[PDB]
């Protein structure tokens, strides 16, 4: 159940796109336009879980994302706007 910092390459960006698209289906904040994932991005091993900071429509949100390696990606939490890290 350990955490590591991961770089903000394409894989991390697409986790941010996943989170925004999932959040648009929820409709908590209206229609958000994905901007980018910024540092720091954390990954925990279970099978993984991610804590990310994603800009969408010019505002900063934090997303918690679960991922089942074999089966499925899962939006656990999406909150904000949050202060910059």
């Amino acid at each position: 159940g350990e955490w590591e910092i991961i770089d903000i390459g394409p894989f991390t960006q697409n986790l941010g796109k996943f989170a925004v698209d999932e959040e648009n289906k929820i409709g908590q904040y209206g229609r958000l336009t994905f901007n980018k994932v910024i540092r720091p991005c954390m990954k925990k091993t279970i099978g993984y879980e991610y804590q990310l900071y994603v800009y969408a429509s010019d505002k900063l949100f934090r997303a918690d994302i679960s991922e089942d390696y074999k089966t499925g990606r899962k939006l656990l939490r999406f909150n904000g706007p949050v202060p910059p890290p």
